[PDB]
């Protein structure tokens, strides 16, 4: 069975222009783009998005590295949840793994490029928080049968 | 001290169409293609490709998978059986390090892009299995000073 | 804090023309360039870089096959000298994990493409060697607010 996964890219891989190059590493597995939005996060959804850190001390200093332009996606995928996780690798750039994104495009935590669910439950949760039902687009690959066994 | 290792693009390779893509990684590291053939794998060359399996309930479901067209190849370097192992990733996608084919473009075992040998005795039978003598081409790569200590 | 480190690619990386692609995998991560100069490399200066190595066996073969093209570069960025050669990876290519700059372009330790300094101590030594003070250059990167957290 597939699973879908919320990935946000961070106002910094806006920024720093690497949206393809990001995308294309997903594309690149098979993994299907179910839904694709650019917005502007504001600090009422980043609370919300955040939520599991309500009352720490960071949670400013997260919300405003976020506050700026991001895009929202949803890819589809076997283990998806876990593995986008393995790709972008460890939440400090300077301990993840070569070949991970963080590893090939950053420097420093706050500045880690972009976001993915950390389980199941969270990418229910987020999917619901950044998309409306109806933004979630269902259609098969072509190539399913040579991406799925 | 260089080895020859059989490598072999899987139908899904050809279909998704990155064969481009994955002889660029072994020619990256200087490995010489020794042998290149495209053909249509049989049932029958199969059942001694995986002969190991004989037998096995999962035998059949291999064998159609593999049935399609494939890429044959050799390639020469040093330590290359292990070394290209070690490219293609974990049989699982899943389990294999980034950086590596099966964790860069494939979600589920049955459908892992490549094969290569897995140990000197099974390159040597699976290089006189899928090739003739006369197909094996010896030359030397003009930027050998640089590659090889 | 970012600190600063010297690399070098090596004859092999000039011969084999890969420079762009090596400097393109420091600049991917904003990491600045602070110096860079083409020269060639001789045996009186390789001496002095291999010092620590003096009158040991393998040293001739090593000057002998570094006397030729190099290019002296500076980089810096966050734990750059760290980071810098978790990127290059083992000395050994074999050794060297995938995504590394050695495992994806090298098969032997004598030919491993680059050198990167191996602490604070040595990089103020290297870069002290090869580069006069005027080489380095001091500017800010226009995109820091969004490499640097
Ligand atoms: C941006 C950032 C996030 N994190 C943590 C906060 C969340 O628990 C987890 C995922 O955050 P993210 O949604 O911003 O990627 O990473 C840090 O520990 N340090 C940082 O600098
Ligand atoms: C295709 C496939 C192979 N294998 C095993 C069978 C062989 O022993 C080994 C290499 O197979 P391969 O020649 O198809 O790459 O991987 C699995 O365990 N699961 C699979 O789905
Ligand atoms: C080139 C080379 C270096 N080395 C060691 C010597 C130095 O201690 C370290 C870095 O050397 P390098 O400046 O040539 O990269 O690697 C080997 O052990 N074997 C080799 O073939």
């Amino acid at each position: 069975h597939v699973e879908q996964t919320y990935l946000m890219i961070k106002p910094d891989g806006i920024q720093r222009q690497v949206v393809g190059e990001i995308i294309s590493r997903f594309e690149k597995r098979g993994y299907r783009i179910a839904a694709m939005k650019l917005t502007i996060a504001t600090p009422a959804i980043l609370e919300e998005h955040y939520a599991e850190h309500k009352g720490k001390p960071f949670l400013p200093g997260l919300i405003e590295k976020m506050t700026g332009p991001v895009l929202c996606m949803v890819f589809e995928g076997v283990d998806v949840i876990a593995q986008a996780r393995k790709m972008m690798g460890s939440t400090r750039p300077g301990e993840a793994a070569p070949g991970t994104i963080r590893a090939d495009f950053c420097q420093q935590a706050g500045r880690n490029l972009i976001h993915g669910s950390d389980s199941a439950e969270s990418a229910k949760r987020e999917i619901s928080l950044w998309f409306k039902p109806e933004e979630i687009q269902s259609y098969k690959l072509a190539l399913s049968d040579y991406i799925f066994e």
